[PDB]
């Protein structure tokens, strides 16, 4: 048990092809993928919550079907977002946000009253954070923590998830051995990698992970 | 601006009276209502297309007009479709639909050749989906994705929309102050609520909003 989520996150982070994205973008793993490696969701959730509380990771709302939470290392996010904002007009607002707000508040989102009254942000500074892509509107009174450049990641991720699921759907009886899937040529549209995508499919229960005497069989869950 | 359509959907979702259908139906909001909260239709349409592609929402065609799009959370669709299916003979067909079709694309409709060849459905399984209310006929060769029990929603919605327009039409010179309309108690025929309906009328441009020294005046369009 101890270190299960931490080990899973580091294993999944190593799969991330960071060279595809904006310099601002830290490697992202999905809570769904952690569940592939730590299938006890109670354990996975408790240890991710501990890492969140101990400052080490940020949870980000990305809004996918099934598990829509991204996981990033806080220090990776901060380093890249700071470098990226250097000598842009939103740099001052972003520096204050990273230095004051992130350590004070571990939530996925921030309230307007919190930002303006507790932290002393001007509306124009909040607008800068939205322009920088560090905040996105959640509702009339709050903003999601966001990752600059995540739009490209979300686009690549959704197209790749559908393409990998299609590999299983196209196979005889809508099932495919893991070794057969991973040994296939990655379609052009799968930019984040087959293994990266398979962990998401297993954790999101878009495929069933069946133990056979031929190894792991991925099966569409039609029953 | 980023997240505007998603934030509008979350705000409108809170207006839905779930207790009206005993949570047999997933909460439904309308693209017209999103236009009330996101009046740049170009931005609203671009962001709704992104959310559709990402799969946290499903867009559903509703037949009362060309561009009547319903908006539901995919997890609410799955939860309600599964509750509705529980111990019914179309359960097998519906499970295959949710596992194979739903995650493949955000499409509003499916061609016959798509259903049989891509998704492996037998006609008997398609008949089950029509009986379940998960598909409705679009034309001789295709089906709309549909929400089980949406018939009752459509009936309440059409009668409510016309009842609220009738309140304005019956008023002197076919215009009524917004505060006066909202300060009415909803006649039994307006089952989805006045505010829910007023956002649809504003967004769909079925009323014109006129600025006056008495507040916003709703005026019926005389073309
Ligand atoms: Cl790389
Ligand atoms: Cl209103």
């Amino acid at each position: 048990e101890p270190g299960s989520a931490r080990a899973a996150v580091s294993e999944l982070m190593q799969l991330f092809p960071r060279g595809l994205f904006e310099d601002a973008l830290p490697p992202i793993v999905l809570r769904s993928q952690v569940y592939s490696l730590v299938p006890d969701r109670t354990v996975a959730d408790r240890q991710l919550k501990e890492l969140q509380e101990q400052g080490e990771i940020r949870i980000v709302q990305l809004g996918f079907d099934l598990d829509a939470h991204g996981i990033i290392f806080t220090e990776d996010y901060r380093t890249r977002v700071l470098k990226a904002c250097d000598g842009r007009p939103y740099a001052g607002a972003v520096q204050k946000f990273l230095a004051s707000v992130l350590p004070a508040c571990g939530d996925l989102s921030f309230q307007q009253d919190q930002m303006t009254q507790t932290f002393g942000f001007r509306d124009s500074e909040i607008t800068h954070l939205v322009n920088a892509g560090v905040l996105t509107v959640r509702d009339a009174g709050s903003w999601w923590l966001a990752v600059p450049g995540a739009g490209r990641f979300i686009k690549y991720f959704v197209k790749g998830r559908q393409a990998v699921l299609s590999m299983v759907r196209k196979a005889k009886y809508r099932e495919l051995l893991l070794s057969e899937l991973l040994g296939r040529r990655a379609p052009v549209v799968v930019r984040l990698g087959l293994t990266y995508h398979v962990h998401d499919l297993i954790g999101a229960q878009l495929v069933d992970c069946i133990s056979t005497t031929s190894g792991t069989l991925l099966r569409l869950p039609e029953t």
